[PDB]
DNA sequence: CGGCTGGAAATTTCCAGCCG
DNA sequence: CGGCTGGAAATTTCCAGCCG
Protein backbone atom coordinates (compact mmCIF):
# COMPACT_ATOMS: atom_id res chain seq x y z
CA UNK A 1 0.00 0.00 0.00
CA UNK A 2 1.21 3.56 -0.39
CA UNK A 3 0.80 6.95 1.26
CA UNK A 4 0.26 10.06 -0.84
CA UNK A 5 0.32 13.69 0.24
CA UNK A 6 -2.83 15.28 -1.13
CA UNK A 7 -2.23 18.43 0.92
CA UNK A 8 1.30 19.70 1.55
CA UNK A 9 2.01 21.97 4.55
CA UNK A 10 2.21 25.70 3.78
CA UNK A 11 5.92 26.17 2.81
CA UNK A 12 6.19 29.77 4.03
CA UNK A 13 4.20 31.41 6.81
CA UNK A 14 4.82 29.46 10.01
CA UNK A 15 7.23 30.59 12.75
CA UNK A 16 9.05 28.06 14.91
CA UNK A 17 8.38 28.90 18.56
CA UNK A 18 11.34 28.40 20.95
CA UNK A 19 10.33 26.63 24.16
CA UNK A 20 9.86 30.05 25.73
CA UNK A 21 7.71 31.97 23.29
CA UNK A 22 4.49 31.72 25.31
CA UNK A 23 2.42 28.51 25.43
CA UNK A 24 1.55 28.06 21.75
CA UNK A 25 3.84 26.59 19.07
CA UNK A 26 1.21 26.86 16.35
CA UNK A 27 -0.72 24.53 14.05
CA UNK A 28 0.85 23.96 10.62
CA UNK A 29 -1.80 24.77 7.95
CA UNK A 30 -2.19 23.30 4.45
CA UNK A 31 -0.84 24.62 1.14
CA UNK A 32 -4.18 26.25 0.37
CA UNK A 33 -5.22 27.33 3.90
CA UNK A 34 -6.77 30.79 4.26
CA UNK A 35 -8.31 32.96 6.99
CA UNK A 36 -11.65 31.70 5.65
CA UNK A 37 -10.89 28.40 3.93
CA UNK A 38 -8.64 26.53 6.37
CA UNK A 39 -6.89 23.44 4.98
CA UNK A 40 -4.25 21.21 6.62
CA UNK A 41 -1.54 18.68 5.87
CA UNK A 42 -3.49 15.67 4.59
CA UNK A 43 -2.37 12.29 3.32
CA UNK A 44 -4.17 9.52 1.45
CA UNK A 45 -3.20 5.87 1.85
CA UNK A 46 -3.68 4.12 -1.44
CA UNK A 47 -4.67 0.45 -1.23
CA UNK A 48 -5.68 -0.05 2.42
CA UNK A 49 -8.73 0.44 4.68
CA UNK A 50 -8.97 -0.36 8.40
CA UNK A 51 -6.68 -0.48 11.50
CA UNK A 52 -3.44 1.47 11.33
CA UNK A 53 -1.35 4.21 12.92
CA UNK A 54 0.37 7.36 11.68
CA UNK A 55 3.63 8.94 12.83
CA UNK A 56 4.85 12.36 11.75
CA UNK A 57 8.56 12.85 12.39
CA UNK A 58 10.60 15.84 11.26
CA UNK A 59 13.59 15.33 9.00
CA UNK A 60 16.27 17.53 7.47
CA UNK A 61 15.32 19.33 4.25
CA UNK A 62 18.34 17.94 2.43
CA UNK A 63 18.91 14.43 0.86
CA UNK A 64 20.85 12.74 3.66
CA UNK A 65 17.51 13.37 5.51
CA UNK A 66 18.57 12.74 9.12
CA UNK A 67 16.03 13.25 11.92
CA UNK A 68 15.86 17.00 12.57
CA UNK A 69 16.83 18.48 15.96
CA UNK A 70 13.61 20.58 16.15
CA UNK A 71 10.41 19.06 17.58
CA UNK A 72 6.84 18.72 16.37
CA UNK A 73 4.39 19.67 19.13
CA UNK A 74 0.71 19.63 19.71
CA UNK A 75 -2.09 17.12 20.02
CA UNK A 76 -0.81 13.49 20.21
CA UNK A 77 2.84 14.53 20.01
CA UNK A 78 5.65 13.16 22.14
CA UNK A 79 9.42 13.53 21.94
CA UNK A 80 9.25 15.65 18.82
CA UNK A 81 6.96 13.62 16.56
CA UNK A 82 3.25 13.04 16.13
CA UNK A 83 1.59 9.65 16.42
CA UNK A 84 -2.09 8.98 16.10
CA UNK A 85 -3.85 5.67 15.44
CA UNK A 86 -5.51 6.11 12.05
CA UNK A 87 -9.24 5.83 11.37
CA UNK A 88 -10.61 2.77 9.56
CA UNK A 89 -13.73 4.79 8.62
CA UNK A 90 -11.68 7.05 6.29
CA UNK A 91 -8.70 6.98 3.89
CA UNK A 92 -7.88 10.75 3.68
CA UNK A 93 -6.16 12.02 6.84
CA UNK A 94 -5.75 15.63 7.96
CA UNK A 95 -3.86 17.05 10.90
CA UNK A 96 -5.11 20.48 11.89
CA UNK A 97 -3.11 20.74 15.08
CA UNK A 98 0.68 20.40 14.72
CA UNK A 99 3.43 22.84 15.59
CA UNK A 100 7.18 23.10 14.91
CA UNK A 101 9.18 23.87 18.04
CA UNK A 102 12.74 25.06 17.17
CA UNK A 103 15.63 24.30 19.48
CA UNK A 104 18.53 26.54 20.35
CA UNK A 105 21.77 25.88 18.46
CA UNK A 106 23.19 25.34 21.93
CA UNK A 107 20.84 22.48 22.73
CA UNK A 108 21.19 20.81 19.33
CA UNK A 109 23.20 17.83 20.51
CA UNK A 110 20.76 17.20 23.37
CA UNK A 111 18.03 17.22 20.74
CA UNK A 112 19.62 14.60 18.47
CA UNK A 113 20.42 12.49 21.54
CA UNK A 114 16.67 12.25 22.14
CA UNK A 115 16.18 11.44 18.49
CA UNK A 116 18.45 8.37 18.96
CA UNK A 117 16.97 7.27 22.32
CA UNK A 118 13.37 7.45 21.11
CA UNK A 119 14.23 5.62 17.88
CA UNK A 120 13.14 8.49 15.62
CA UNK A 121 14.96 8.12 12.33
CA UNK A 122 12.45 7.73 9.44
CA UNK A 123 15.21 6.81 7.02
CA UNK A 124 17.49 4.97 9.50
CA UNK A 125 20.46 7.31 8.92
CA UNK A 126 23.31 5.50 10.71
CA UNK A 127 24.67 7.15 13.86
CA UNK A 128 27.96 8.15 12.23
CA UNK A 129 25.77 10.64 10.33
CA UNK A 130 23.76 12.20 13.21
CA UNK A 131 26.60 14.69 13.00
CA UNK A 132 26.68 17.51 10.48
CA UNK A 133 25.27 20.92 9.65
CA UNK A 134 21.59 21.02 10.64
CA UNK A 135 19.85 23.76 8.62
CA UNK A 136 17.67 24.93 11.54
CA UNK A 137 15.34 27.07 9.42
CA UNK A 138 13.89 24.43 7.09
CA UNK A 139 12.28 21.10 7.96
CA UNK A 140 10.22 18.46 6.17
CA UNK A 141 7.29 16.50 7.63
CA UNK A 142 7.93 12.78 7.30
CA UNK A 143 4.64 10.84 7.42
CA UNK A 144 5.35 7.20 8.33
CA UNK A 145 2.09 5.17 8.13
CA UNK A 146 1.62 1.67 9.58
CA UNK A 147 -1.21 -0.49 8.27
CA UNK A 148 -1.76 -4.28 8.52
CA UNK A 149 -0.43 -6.95 6.10
CA UNK A 150 -2.65 -9.88 4.79
CA UNK A 151 -1.77 -11.88 7.84
CA UNK A 152 -3.06 -8.96 9.90
CA UNK A 153 0.45 -8.30 11.23
CA UNK A 154 1.49 -4.60 11.25
CA UNK A 155 2.99 -3.55 7.94
CA UNK A 156 5.01 -0.37 7.91
CA UNK A 157 4.63 1.46 4.61
CA UNK A 158 7.59 3.39 3.18
CA UNK A 159 8.18 6.99 4.38
CA UNK A 160 6.63 9.90 2.56
CA UNK A 161 8.03 13.39 3.07
CA UNK A 162 6.61 16.79 2.26
CA UNK A 163 8.39 19.75 0.68
CA UNK A 164 10.29 22.09 3.06
CA UNK A 165 8.51 24.25 5.57
CA UNK A 166 10.23 27.54 6.43
CA UNK A 167 10.51 29.51 9.70
CA UNK A 168 9.01 32.94 8.97
CA UNK A 169 10.94 34.46 11.91
CA UNK A 170 14.03 34.25 9.79
CA UNK A 171 16.05 36.78 7.73
CA UNK A 172 14.69 36.27 4.20
CA UNK A 173 11.30 34.78 5.05
CA UNK A 174 9.81 37.81 6.78
CA UNK A 175 7.32 39.98 4.90
CA UNK A 176 7.94 43.31 3.06
CA UNK A 177 6.35 46.53 4.28
CA UNK A 178 6.68 50.27 3.56
CA UNK A 179 5.56 52.12 6.73
CA UNK A 180 6.44 55.71 5.84
CA UNK A 181 7.93 57.82 3.03
CA UNK A 182 8.83 61.52 3.23
CA UNK A 183 7.64 62.10 -0.34
CA UNK A 184 5.26 60.25 -2.63
CA UNK A 185 5.82 62.63 -5.55
CA UNK A 186 8.92 63.64 -7.49
CA UNK A 187 10.31 64.71 -10.85
CA UNK A 188 10.17 62.70 -14.10
CA UNK A 189 13.90 63.19 -14.40
CA UNK A 190 14.18 61.48 -11.01
CA UNK A 191 17.02 62.21 -8.64
CA UNK A 192 14.73 63.12 -5.72
CA UNK A 193 16.10 61.64 -2.51
CA UNK A 194 13.51 59.63 -0.61
CA UNK A 195 13.51 58.47 3.02
CA UNK A 196 11.45 55.31 3.27
CA UNK A 197 10.81 53.60 6.60
CA UNK A 198 10.09 49.82 6.45
CA UNK A 199 10.16 46.59 8.46
CA UNK A 200 13.40 44.75 9.22
CA UNK A 201 14.98 44.09 5.85
CA UNK A 202 18.51 42.99 4.84
CA UNK A 203 20.69 45.66 3.24
CA UNK A 204 22.29 42.77 1.38
CA UNK A 205 18.95 41.71 -0.09
CA UNK A 206 16.42 44.52 -0.74
CA UNK A 207 15.28 46.87 -3.53
CA UNK A 208 12.90 49.78 -4.18
CA UNK A 209 11.23 48.65 -7.35
CA UNK A 210 9.35 51.26 -9.44
CA UNK A 211 6.61 50.25 -11.96
CA UNK A 212 3.97 51.40 -14.43
CA UNK A 213 2.27 49.85 -17.51
CA UNK A 214 5.29 48.76 -19.53
CA UNK A 215 7.74 50.65 -17.37
CA UNK A 216 10.16 49.29 -14.73
CA UNK A 217 12.94 50.92 -12.66
CA UNK A 218 14.84 50.51 -9.42
CA UNK A 219 15.59 53.35 -7.02
CA UNK A 220 19.26 54.16 -6.44
CA UNK A 221 20.77 53.58 -2.99
CA UNK A 222 23.35 51.27 -1.45
CA UNK A 223 23.91 48.99 1.51
CA UNK A 224 25.30 52.03 3.23
CA UNK A 225 21.95 53.76 2.89
CA UNK A 226 19.98 51.03 4.64
CA UNK A 227 19.82 52.43 8.18
CA UNK A 228 19.25 49.71 10.75
CA UNK A 229 17.40 47.33 8.35
CA UNK A 230 14.37 49.52 8.90
CA UNK A 231 15.03 52.61 6.82
CA UNK A 232 16.33 53.15 3.31
CA UNK A 233 17.42 56.46 1.81
CA UNK A 234 17.51 56.26 -1.97
CA UNK A 235 16.93 58.38 -5.03
CA UNK A 236 14.06 57.97 -7.46
CA UNK A 237 14.86 56.68 -10.98
CA UNK A 238 13.95 58.73 -14.04
CA UNK A 239 10.53 58.11 -15.50
CA UNK A 240 9.78 56.57 -18.91
CA UNK A 241 8.83 59.92 -20.42
CA UNK A 242 11.46 62.43 -19.09
CA UNK A 243 9.94 65.61 -20.50
CA UNK A 244 6.58 65.10 -18.79
CA UNK A 245 3.87 67.78 -19.03
CA UNK A 246 1.46 66.20 -16.58
CA UNK A 247 1.54 63.72 -13.67
CA UNK A 248 1.89 59.98 -14.06
CA UNK A 249 0.96 57.68 -11.23
CA UNK A 250 3.33 54.75 -11.06
CA UNK A 251 3.74 52.41 -8.15
CA UNK A 252 6.69 52.11 -5.81
CA UNK A 253 7.29 48.98 -3.79
CA UNK A 254 9.96 47.05 -1.92
CA UNK A 255 11.41 44.08 -3.80
CA UNK A 256 13.55 41.30 -2.42
CA UNK A 257 15.99 39.93 -5.03
CA UNK A 258 16.34 36.42 -3.61
CA UNK A 259 12.60 35.68 -3.74
CA UNK A 260 11.34 38.21 -6.35
CA UNK A 261 8.90 38.98 -3.48
CA UNK A 262 7.15 42.34 -3.29
CA UNK A 263 5.35 44.58 -0.81
CA UNK A 264 1.96 46.17 -1.28
CA UNK A 265 2.39 48.95 -3.91
CA UNK A 266 2.67 52.52 -2.69
CA UNK A 267 1.45 54.98 -5.27
CA UNK A 268 4.20 57.30 -6.43
CA UNK A 269 3.20 60.11 -8.74
CA UNK A 270 5.94 61.32 -11.10
CA UNK A 271 5.52 64.97 -12.15
CA UNK A 272 6.82 67.34 -14.80
CA UNK A 273 10.24 68.66 -13.83
CA UNK B 1 48.86 60.82 50.21
CA UNK B 2 45.76 60.94 48.15
CA UNK B 3 44.68 59.70 44.77
CA UNK B 4 42.95 61.94 42.25
CA UNK B 5 41.55 61.30 38.78
CA UNK B 6 43.48 63.44 36.28
CA UNK B 7 41.53 61.76 33.49
CA UNK B 8 38.16 60.05 33.88
CA UNK B 9 37.09 57.12 31.64
CA UNK B 10 34.83 58.07 28.70
CA UNK B 11 31.35 57.91 30.11
CA UNK B 12 29.56 56.81 26.95
CA UNK B 13 29.55 55.25 23.48
CA UNK B 14 31.13 51.95 24.50
CA UNK B 15 29.23 48.72 24.67
CA UNK B 16 30.22 46.19 27.32
CA UNK B 17 31.16 42.89 25.73
CA UNK B 18 30.10 39.49 27.13
CA UNK B 19 32.52 36.57 27.77
CA UNK B 20 31.25 34.90 24.66
CA UNK B 21 33.10 37.62 22.82
CA UNK B 22 36.46 37.34 24.55
CA UNK B 23 38.40 37.46 27.85
CA UNK B 24 39.64 40.77 26.53
CA UNK B 25 37.53 43.88 25.88
CA UNK B 26 38.49 46.84 23.70
CA UNK B 27 39.83 49.07 26.49
CA UNK B 28 38.25 52.08 28.17
CA UNK B 29 39.70 55.29 26.61
CA UNK B 30 40.06 58.57 28.40
CA UNK B 31 37.09 60.88 28.44
CA UNK B 32 39.12 63.42 26.44
CA UNK B 33 39.97 61.12 23.58
CA UNK B 34 39.93 61.98 19.90
CA UNK B 35 41.18 60.26 16.78
CA UNK B 36 44.25 62.51 16.85
CA UNK B 37 45.34 62.55 20.47
CA UNK B 38 44.48 59.36 22.41
CA UNK B 39 43.73 59.50 26.17
CA UNK B 40 43.29 56.90 28.99
CA UNK B 41 42.08 56.69 32.60
CA UNK B 42 44.87 58.32 34.59
CA UNK B 43 45.24 59.00 38.32
CA UNK B 44 47.70 61.14 40.30
CA UNK B 45 48.96 60.22 43.77
CA UNK B 46 49.38 63.48 45.71
CA UNK B 47 52.09 63.23 48.31
CA UNK B 48 54.02 60.09 47.46
CA UNK B 49 56.53 58.58 45.08
CA UNK B 50 58.27 55.23 45.08
CA UNK B 51 57.13 51.59 45.66
CA UNK B 52 53.42 50.90 45.53
CA UNK B 53 50.54 48.98 43.90
CA UNK B 54 47.27 49.91 42.18
CA UNK B 55 44.05 47.81 41.97
CA UNK B 56 41.16 48.74 39.79
CA UNK B 57 37.93 47.13 41.00
CA UNK B 58 34.50 47.82 39.53
CA UNK B 59 31.77 49.03 41.84
CA UNK B 60 28.14 49.90 41.51
CA UNK B 61 27.08 53.35 40.21
CA UNK B 62 24.94 54.52 43.28
CA UNK B 63 26.09 55.22 46.91
CA UNK B 64 26.16 51.78 48.55
CA UNK B 65 29.20 50.83 46.58
CA UNK B 66 28.86 47.05 46.32
CA UNK B 67 31.43 45.33 44.06
CA UNK B 68 29.75 44.98 40.70
CA UNK B 69 28.93 41.58 39.10
CA UNK B 70 30.70 42.69 35.87
CA UNK B 71 34.46 42.33 35.57
CA UNK B 72 37.38 44.23 34.28
CA UNK B 73 39.43 42.40 31.69
CA UNK B 74 42.80 43.03 30.03
CA UNK B 75 46.51 43.32 30.86
CA UNK B 76 47.24 42.60 34.49
CA UNK B 77 43.58 41.73 35.19
CA UNK B 78 42.38 38.67 37.15
CA UNK B 79 39.12 37.85 38.99
CA UNK B 80 37.45 40.92 37.50
CA UNK B 81 39.90 43.53 38.73
CA UNK B 82 43.19 45.01 37.57
CA UNK B 83 46.30 44.77 39.73
CA UNK B 84 49.78 45.99 39.14
CA UNK B 85 52.95 47.43 40.61
CA UNK B 86 52.94 51.20 40.66
CA UNK B 87 55.87 52.76 38.84
CA UNK B 88 58.06 53.94 41.72
CA UNK B 89 59.59 56.89 39.87
CA UNK B 90 56.42 58.48 38.49
CA UNK B 91 53.25 59.92 40.05
CA UNK B 92 50.71 60.02 37.16
CA UNK B 93 49.34 56.60 36.13
CA UNK B 94 47.64 55.59 32.90
CA UNK B 95 45.67 52.40 32.33
CA UNK B 96 45.33 51.73 28.65
CA UNK B 97 44.27 48.07 28.60
CA UNK B 98 41.06 47.92 30.64
CA UNK B 99 37.90 46.29 29.35
CA UNK B 100 34.52 45.83 31.00
CA UNK B 101 33.05 42.38 30.60
CA UNK B 102 29.35 42.18 31.37
CA UNK B 103 27.90 39.08 32.97
CA UNK B 104 24.59 37.58 31.98
CA UNK B 105 21.72 38.27 34.40
CA UNK B 106 21.56 34.51 34.99
CA UNK B 107 25.23 34.36 36.00
CA UNK B 108 24.91 37.28 38.45
CA UNK B 109 24.91 35.05 41.54
CA UNK B 110 28.07 33.26 40.47
CA UNK B 111 29.59 36.70 39.84
CA UNK B 112 29.21 38.10 43.33
CA UNK B 113 30.29 34.91 45.04
CA UNK B 114 33.54 35.46 43.11
CA UNK B 115 33.73 39.01 44.46
CA UNK B 116 33.40 37.61 48.01
CA UNK B 117 35.85 34.74 47.64
CA UNK B 118 38.45 37.00 46.11
CA UNK B 119 37.88 39.71 48.71
CA UNK B 120 36.99 42.38 46.19
CA UNK B 121 34.93 44.93 48.10
CA UNK B 122 36.70 48.35 47.92
CA UNK B 123 34.16 49.87 50.25
CA UNK B 124 33.76 46.80 52.52
CA UNK B 125 29.97 46.57 51.98
CA UNK B 126 28.49 44.00 54.42
CA UNK B 127 26.54 41.02 53.07
CA UNK B 128 23.45 42.50 54.74
CA UNK B 129 23.56 45.71 52.69
CA UNK B 130 24.78 43.99 49.56
CA UNK B 131 21.29 42.65 48.80
CA UNK B 132 19.58 44.44 45.97
CA UNK B 133 19.31 44.63 42.22
CA UNK B 134 22.46 45.53 40.31
CA UNK B 135 22.18 48.06 37.44
CA UNK B 136 24.16 46.09 34.90
CA UNK B 137 24.26 48.99 32.43
CA UNK B 138 26.36 51.41 34.54
CA UNK B 139 29.60 50.78 36.40
CA UNK B 140 32.41 52.93 38.01
CA UNK B 141 36.12 52.12 38.22
CA UNK B 142 37.36 52.27 41.82
CA UNK B 143 41.13 52.84 41.99
CA UNK B 144 42.55 51.49 45.19
CA UNK B 145 46.20 52.51 45.53
CA UNK B 146 48.73 51.28 48.09
CA UNK B 147 51.92 53.08 48.84
CA UNK B 148 54.14 52.90 51.90
CA UNK B 149 54.69 55.30 54.77
CA UNK B 150 58.08 56.75 55.94
CA UNK B 151 58.51 54.03 58.56
CA UNK B 152 58.28 51.86 55.41
CA UNK B 153 55.09 49.84 55.85
CA UNK B 154 52.38 49.35 53.17
CA UNK B 155 49.77 52.11 53.48
CA UNK B 156 46.52 51.63 51.67
CA UNK B 157 45.24 55.03 50.58
CA UNK B 158 41.47 55.57 50.57
CA UNK B 159 39.42 54.59 47.49
CA UNK B 160 38.61 56.94 44.67
CA UNK B 161 35.84 56.24 42.15
CA UNK B 162 35.41 57.56 38.66
CA UNK B 163 32.08 58.72 37.32
CA UNK B 164 29.76 56.11 35.74
CA UNK B 165 30.88 54.37 32.57
CA UNK B 166 27.62 53.65 30.71
CA UNK B 167 27.11 50.58 28.52
CA UNK B 168 25.82 51.68 25.10
CA UNK B 169 23.90 48.44 24.85
CA UNK B 170 21.28 50.33 26.90
CA UNK B 171 19.42 53.08 24.96
CA UNK B 172 18.63 55.11 28.13
CA UNK B 173 22.24 55.12 29.21
CA UNK B 174 23.57 55.34 25.68
CA UNK B 175 25.00 58.02 23.45
CA UNK B 176 22.48 59.88 21.34
CA UNK B 177 23.90 59.98 17.80
CA UNK B 178 22.16 61.59 14.75
CA UNK B 179 23.18 59.52 11.76
CA UNK B 180 21.18 61.15 8.97
CA UNK B 181 18.58 63.85 8.31
CA UNK B 182 16.74 64.49 5.03
CA UNK B 183 16.98 68.24 5.48
CA UNK B 184 19.26 70.50 7.48
CA UNK B 185 17.51 73.71 6.38
CA UNK B 186 13.90 74.86 6.73
CA UNK B 187 11.63 77.86 7.17
CA UNK B 188 11.67 80.29 10.13
CA UNK B 189 7.95 79.63 10.44
CA UNK B 190 8.79 75.99 11.09
CA UNK B 191 6.46 73.19 10.08
CA UNK B 192 8.98 71.44 7.80
CA UNK B 193 8.74 67.70 8.36
CA UNK B 194 12.09 66.08 9.01
CA UNK B 195 13.20 62.43 8.85
CA UNK B 196 16.05 61.90 11.23
CA UNK B 197 17.87 58.60 11.56
CA UNK B 198 19.52 57.91 14.95
CA UNK B 199 20.76 55.12 17.20
CA UNK B 200 18.38 53.07 19.35
CA UNK B 201 16.40 55.59 21.43
CA UNK B 202 13.11 54.90 23.36
CA UNK B 203 10.03 56.56 21.86
CA UNK B 204 8.87 57.62 25.32
CA UNK B 205 12.06 59.37 26.43
CA UNK B 206 13.58 61.21 23.47
CA UNK B 207 13.44 64.77 22.09
CA UNK B 208 14.69 66.81 19.16
CA UNK B 209 15.94 69.92 20.96
CA UNK B 210 16.68 73.06 18.87
CA UNK B 211 18.98 75.86 20.25
CA UNK B 212 20.64 79.22 19.88
CA UNK B 213 21.83 82.04 22.22
CA UNK B 214 18.78 82.84 24.30
CA UNK B 215 16.59 80.43 22.30
CA UNK B 216 15.58 76.82 22.52
CA UNK B 217 12.65 74.90 21.04
CA UNK B 218 11.62 71.29 20.63
CA UNK B 219 10.63 69.67 17.36
CA UNK B 220 7.10 68.31 17.16
CA UNK B 221 6.52 64.57 16.86
CA UNK B 222 5.08 61.75 18.97
CA UNK B 223 5.83 58.25 20.16
CA UNK B 224 4.01 57.08 17.08
CA UNK B 225 6.61 58.90 14.98
CA UNK B 226 9.62 57.14 16.47
CA UNK B 227 10.07 54.27 13.98
CA UNK B 228 11.57 51.08 15.47
CA UNK B 229 13.74 53.07 17.92
CA UNK B 230 16.02 54.25 15.10
CA UNK B 231 14.20 56.98 13.24
CA UNK B 232 12.07 59.97 14.23
CA UNK B 233 9.81 61.89 11.87
CA UNK B 234 9.05 65.29 13.38
CA UNK B 235 8.31 68.86 12.35
CA UNK B 236 10.67 71.79 12.99
CA UNK B 237 9.54 74.43 15.53
CA UNK B 238 9.22 78.09 14.46
CA UNK B 239 12.31 80.22 14.86
CA UNK B 240 12.56 83.00 17.46
CA UNK B 241 11.87 85.47 14.65
CA UNK B 242 9.64 84.85 11.64
CA UNK B 243 10.85 87.97 9.93
CA UNK B 244 14.30 86.69 9.00
CA UNK B 245 16.30 88.60 6.42
CA UNK B 246 18.84 85.77 5.92
CA UNK B 247 19.75 82.20 7.14
CA UNK B 248 20.24 81.89 10.88
CA UNK B 249 22.06 78.68 11.70
CA UNK B 250 20.91 77.27 14.99
CA UNK B 251 21.79 73.82 16.23
CA UNK B 252 19.60 70.71 16.27
CA UNK B 253 20.28 67.84 18.60
CA UNK B 254 18.76 64.83 20.31
CA UNK B 255 17.84 65.30 23.94
CA UNK B 256 16.85 62.69 26.47
CA UNK B 257 14.60 64.02 29.28
CA UNK B 258 15.32 61.29 31.87
CA UNK B 259 18.87 62.55 32.13
CA UNK B 260 19.05 65.86 30.26
CA UNK B 261 21.69 64.29 28.02
CA UNK B 262 22.40 65.54 24.52
CA UNK B 263 23.95 64.46 21.25
CA UNK B 264 26.60 66.28 19.24
CA UNK B 265 24.90 69.33 17.69
CA UNK B 266 23.90 69.16 14.05
CA UNK B 267 23.82 72.54 12.41
CA UNK B 268 20.34 73.45 11.29
CA UNK B 269 20.03 76.67 9.31
CA UNK B 270 16.63 78.37 9.52
CA UNK B 271 15.78 80.47 6.47
CA UNK B 272 13.34 83.21 5.46
CA UNK B 273 9.84 82.00 4.67
C1' DC C 1 -11.00 45.22 33.09
C1' DG C 2 -8.15 41.52 33.23
C1' DG C 3 -5.97 37.95 31.64
C1' DC C 4 -3.74 36.35 26.16
C1' DT C 5 -1.05 37.33 22.85
C1' DG C 6 1.33 40.02 18.56
C1' DG C 7 4.37 43.27 18.01
C1' DA C 8 8.22 45.80 20.41
C1' DA C 9 12.17 45.26 22.83
C1' DA C 10 15.56 43.90 25.68
C1' DT C 11 19.45 40.41 25.93
C1' DT C 12 22.93 37.41 24.21
C1' DT C 13 25.81 35.24 20.35
C1' DC C 14 28.09 35.34 16.40
C1' DC C 15 30.58 37.39 12.37
C1' DA C 16 32.76 39.97 8.86
C1' DG C 17 35.69 43.49 7.57
C1' DC C 18 39.42 46.31 9.22
C1' DC C 19 43.25 48.38 10.90
C1' DG C 20 47.59 48.44 13.14
C1' DC D 1 46.99 36.34 11.65
C1' DG D 2 44.78 39.00 16.31
C1' DG D 3 42.03 42.49 18.50
C1' DC D 4 39.17 45.66 17.45
C1' DT D 5 34.80 46.90 15.86
C1' DG D 6 29.87 47.56 14.23
C1' DG D 7 26.02 45.24 12.70
C1' DA D 8 22.89 41.62 12.73
C1' DA D 9 21.65 37.14 13.91
C1' DA D 10 19.92 34.32 17.40
C1' DT D 11 16.96 34.13 21.48
C1' DT D 12 14.23 35.73 25.21
C1' DT D 13 11.30 38.89 27.67
C1' DC D 14 8.47 42.86 27.31
C1' DC D 15 4.01 45.21 26.31
C1' DA D 16 0.31 47.39 24.79
C1' DG D 17 -3.87 46.90 22.51
C1' DC D 18 -7.07 43.33 22.20
C1' DC D 19 -10.73 39.71 23.80
C1' DG D 20 -13.95 38.03 26.31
Amino acid sequence: PYVEIIEQPKQRGMRFRYKCEGRSAGSIPGERSTDTTKTHPTIKINGYTGPGTVRISLVTKDPPHRPHPHELVGKDCRDGYYEADLCPDRSIHSFQNLGIQCVKKRDLEQAISQRIQTNNNPFHVPIEEQRGDYDLNAVRLCFQVTVRDPAGRPLLLTPVLSHPIFDNRAPNTAELKICRVNRNSGSCLGGDEIFLLCDKVQKEDIEVYFTGPGWEARGSFSQADVHRQVAIVFRTPPYADPSLQAPVRVSMQLRRPSDRELSEPMEFQYLPD
